[PDB]
């Protein structure tokens, strides 16, 4: 019946788990595990009271469960539902409820482990652009909040191993929507671009969701190759269920044109994009460098 704050009281560790699928400890790479400390006082907390954990800069939880319990020595003191930020908010959260228990306690403390990935960009969306500025390569402080309480720990995020000079592509599963976002950034031109055609044709069983696209020019890219800003500029586009195509003109120096779209896949773990990738740096000659990628996912 009341909302209480300050249940979560420490950020004990943030560690990345290396798997066969994932090779470098990037912020968006599954899976990061945040171990948090929590403490409840029965004189200030009653069963049915609620409290929330805030995770700034966290895209999603990597789990198929809808909730996680705060438990100690086999007793469930609270149930916390996952509320991923995704493309809706820059932060994810837990919404928790204090559980009734068969033990009486005055004070009890424990930890919880949260499987997450961070959002450092992915599209021209308001959400991704803001989060694109969340972290830099190297040492960072990751802060979560419960009401006015701030809890933090340090972590070291490797920069992308992919050169930001060439074309950039990225895809990311949006669990609540059963969709992915997918991004193409045009290769860099030193002194802007005369012209270009950027986008992708979907195949196998992928189709483009034309109601959720972003076309922008970004002022450079962050440490993970993602747009940090998005401004309009001179282009025409055509979006159909199988292809998004953006023809552009007269982009100035210092900027990177990009395009991103939501994708609906018959199989969210396997689809194919064919990328047009044509561009004519200013004062230069047209490059026509199409290529195809198969995107593979390990969603459960």
């Amino acid at each position: 019946m009341k909302t209480i704050t300050g249940v979560f009281n420490s950020f004990d560790s943030l560690t990345w788990t290396r798997s066969v699928e994932y090779v470098y400890k990037g912020p968006e790479t599954p899976t990061w595990n945040a171990v948090l400390g929590w403490s409840l006082n029965s004189t200030t907390a009653d069963p049915g009271d609620t409290f929330t954990l805030i995770l700034p800069c966290v895209f999603k939880f990597i789990t198929t469960q809808t909730s996680v319990d705060l438990t100690a020595d086999g007793v469930s003191y609270a149930t916390c539902d996952f509320n991923a930020g995704e493309e809706f908010t820059t932060f994810s959260s837990l919404s928790c409820t204090v559980n009734s228990v068969s033990v009486s306690y005055a004070r009890v403390s424990g930890t919880v482990k949260l499987p997450i990935t961070f959002n450092v960009g992915g599209t021209g969306s308001s959400v991704d652009l803001a989060d694109s500025k969340c972290f830099t390569a190297g040492k960072n402080t990751v802060t979560f909040m419960d009401g006015d309480t701030k809890i933090s720990t340090t972590v070291d995020f490797d920069a992308s191993p992919v050169s930001p000079s060439g074309y950039i592509t990225s895809s990311r599963i949006i669990p609540s929507l059963n969709k992915l976002s997918s991004l193409f950034v045009v290769p860099q031109c030193e002194n802007g671009y005369t012209s270009g055609i950027m986008g992708f044709v979907a195949s196998n069983g992928a189709t483009i969701d034309c109601s959720n696209v972003n076309i922008g020019i970004s002022k450079g890219l962050n440490d993970w190759n993602f747009p940090v800003s998005s401004e309009s500029f001179s282009y025409t586009k055509t979006c159909t269920s199988t292809s998004i195509t953006v023809e552009f003109q007269n982009v100035p120096a210092g900027y990177r044109p990009f395009v991103d779209a939501y994708i609906s896949a018959e199989n969210i773990d396997k689809y194919t994009l064919t990328y047009a990738n044509e561009y004519t740096c200013e004062n230069g000659n047209t490059v026509v460098d199409p290529f195809t990628l198969t995107w593979w996912g390990y969603k459960n």
